[PDB]
């Protein structure tokens, strides 16, 4: 199956699942100089007050932050979408290096990691059909430099020991996501994709300007995962990215001058 290795990585992905030389592909490069300012954009509408984690999973290609998505209780509003999009999950991509780990890249730049908080649009009732729309999730992205801790990343840091090989899941319930976010929403935003296979074509990428920071100690545990399942041969999870994709037919939209 796809992963993220020499034999099984981005190159190979399109053999088993086409779409992955598509039409509206994720990450981009987001070029900063033809990115047009939208003063139809709207701010964007970040409402977590009442998120209510539950679990955080190793599923072998990252790890996942999974929400209650069955009432409105941490949603996404406003900027370029249309309804309410419920949270679903976060999780992130990162690098072996500090120099690389980003999906998206802006002017060619690579950040150390990304965060991806995905949610999906309420009036398709449920994730596995909001994947089959166009306009079915909204993923929020903000990049992670390597500098100052982020105080509100750690609790998601501790708990990576008891995850640490694929299949493994721990309980991590009462944690907040506000504490990832930078102090500004503005954005670029575009419509993509999954940055994994399946590659669905139902992403409205909204992508955060300002990186949040986190210390050298916090992304070296992350790069202490493993891909593996227990038992397996020992591969470190790390380097977990997709390059950027053509952006083909597509303009990205900036929230901000
Ligand atoms: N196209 S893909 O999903 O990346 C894919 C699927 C399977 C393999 N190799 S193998 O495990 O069957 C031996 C590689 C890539
Ligand atoms: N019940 S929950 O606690 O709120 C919950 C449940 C699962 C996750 N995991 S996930 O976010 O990675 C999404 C996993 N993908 C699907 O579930 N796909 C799907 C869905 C319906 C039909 C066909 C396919 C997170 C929270
Ligand atoms: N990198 S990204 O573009 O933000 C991105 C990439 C992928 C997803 N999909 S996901 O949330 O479901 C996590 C992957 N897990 C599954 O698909 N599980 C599954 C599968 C079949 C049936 C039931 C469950 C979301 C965001
Ligand atoms: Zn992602």
């Amino acid at each position: 199956h796809w992963g993220y290795g020499k034999h099984n990585g981005p190159e190979h992905w399109h053999k088993d699942f086409p779409i992955a030389k598509g039409e509206r592909q994720s990450p981009v490069d987001i070029d900063t100089h033809t990115a047009k300012y939208d003063p139809s954009l709207k701010p964007l509408s970040v409402s977590y007050d009442q998120a209510t984690s539950l679990r955080i999973l190793n599923n072998g290609h990252a790890f996942n932050v999974e929400f209650d998505d069955s009432q409105d209780k941490a949603v996404l509003k406003g900027g370029p979408l249309d309804g309410t999009y419920r949270l679903i999950q976060f999780h992130f991509h990162w690098g072996s290096l500090d120099g690389q780990g980003s999906e998206h890249t802006v002017d060619k730049k690579k950040y150390a990691a990304e965060l991806h908080l995905v949610h999906w649009n309420t009036k398709y009732g449920d994730f596995g059909k909001a994947v089959q729309q166009p306009d079915g999730l909204a993923v929020l992205g903000i990049f992670l430099k390597v500098g100052s801790a982020k105080p509100g990343l750690q609790k998601v840091v501790d708990v990576l020991d008891s995850i640490k090989t694929k299949g493994k899941s721990a309980d991590f319930t009462n944690f907040d996501p506000r504490g990832l976010l930078p102090e500004s929403l503005d954005y670029w935003t575009y419509p993509g994709s999954l940055t994994t296979p399946p590659l669905l074509e139902c992403v409205t990428w909204i992508v955060l300007k300002e990186p949040i920071s986190v210390s050298s100690e916090q992304v070296l545990k992350f790069r202490k995962l493993n891909f593996n399942g227990e038992g397996e041969p020992e591969e470190l999870m790390v380097d977990n990215w997709r390059p950027a994709q053509p952006l083909k037919n597509r303009q990205i939209k900036a929230s901000f001058k």
